[PDB]
């Protein structure tokens, strides 16, 4: 229907598998991040391989006219219009900045067709660097980290870990994300305290809490024990949606019933209105690193990984399948506003109160869009 509700599902589908695997731990990913690296691979599928992944991912419009590269890239109304245009839209300034930069390392001359490599430019803004992986997979490594580490200011390190790309590496896919937003109605220091947060019903720990008293949008669920309070930033384009349930363990329920369609239901206009409140939130402080390759072959992305897969839209010399995929995320939450750092990557082988003391859900997303580009759980401030 639109890469709003695009987003939206795919980050709903990709939660309902991240929560298994990391049960009462934090959780902190960057949906958009991870569509558009998927987005680069699918440039290059065909058959089964890529219609596999546009119905888990489903960002691409149908009917498709050609998996020709051409086709794609000058058709005007696809996964790749729509997904350049919502990079265009939020990328930058003066009190809000988002800068998604990517990157195409491949091989001392690898037979990569030349139009897959001229498209990724002109839509992904891609760069290409020419990469020594066949007898020096070892610098290739770290040379690529050097650059993920340098355009997140140092936050994110090695994000490749040691062998991970190797002589059989044909090509390795990775983007770096940076945000930094300003709240629209920021908090005052001197209002910060020391606070209990319960973890468990029965179980607490001091953590700085935020604190203020203005006009913001709520809305109550008394009827799913939650309530959802939006601060918007200071842009007028972006918000953060802050979902916290009634009781101190009443997330493990929430969790459950949580979808696009609840979402879109409860930040309705007839749900949410402008109350003057008090609001306690505390600063908050995520480092979380995950491997796409379980996380996508549990959702339905199988072929891509397999013997059998197609990638021969970036290639027709040598067979190829994607080796791994990471992604690394870093949030920070505090009175001036919120500031996030990410990267995914993947390789390409030779085949009246509102006080947030307990755990609470929470995601920014494009206004006008709808679109989702974080989302994250928090349990430990």
């Amino acid at each position: 229907g639109s890469i709003g509700a695009a987003s939206m599902e795919f980050c709903f589908d990709v939660f309902k598998e991240l929560k298994v695997h990391h049960a009462n731990e934090n959780i902190f990913y960057c949906p958009i991040a991870i569509m558009s690296a998927l987005a680069m691979v699918y440039l290059g599928a065909k058959d089964s391989t890529r219609t596999q992944i546009n119905k888990v991912v489903r960002f691409d419009k149908l009917p498709g006219f050609g998996d020709s590269i051409e086709a794609q890239c000058g058709t005007s109304v696809n996964v790749h219009s729509s997904l350049r245009d919502i990079l265009n839209q939020i990328t930058k300034n003066d009190v809000y900045s988002f800068s998604l930069a990517s990157r195409l390392y491949a091989e001392e001359r690898y037979p990569i067709l030349p139009e897959y490599l001229q498209c990724v430019k002109e839509l992904y803004r891609g760069g290409l660097e020419p990469i020594n992986f066949q007898t020096a997979a070892d610098q290739a490594r770290e040379l690529i980290n050097s650059w993920v580490e340098s355009q997140t200011n140092g936050i994110i390190r090695n994000v490749l870990q040691p062998s991970s790309v190797d002589s059989q590496t044909a090509m390795v896919l990775v983007n770096a994300i940076v945000f930094k937003g300003l709240w629209e109605k920021t908090f005052k220091d001197e209002d910060t305290q020391a606070m209990p947060f319960r973890v468990t019903e029965q179980e607490s720990k001091p953590v700085q809490m935020m604190y203020q008293i203005g006009l913001f949008r709520v809305a109550s669920m008394a009827s799913e024990k939650m309530k959802i309070l939006e601060l918007p930033f200071a842009s007028g384009t972006m918000s953060m949606l802050v979902l916290l349930p009634d009781e101190v363990s009443g997330l493990e329920q929430l969790e459950s019933i949580i979808n696009f369609e609840k979402l879109t239901e409860w930040t309705s206009s007839n749900v949410m209105e402008e109350r003057k409140i008090k609001v306690y939130l505390p600063r908050m402080k995520m480092e979380e690193k995950y491997n796409l390759t379980s996380v996508l072959m549990a959702m339905g992305i199988t072929d891509v990984f397999s013997s059998s897969a197609n990638l021969s839209g970036i290639s027709s010399a040598e067979s190829l399948k994607i080796s791994q995929a990471v992604h690394a995320a870093h949030a920070e939450i505090n009175e001036a506003g919120t500031e996030v750092v990410g990267s995914a990557e993947a390789g390409v082988d030779a085949a009246e109160e509102f006080r947030a003391d307990h755990p609470f859900l929470f995601c920014i997303k494009h206004i006008a869009t709808n679109a989702v580009l974080f989302f994250g759980r928090c349990v430990s401030p």
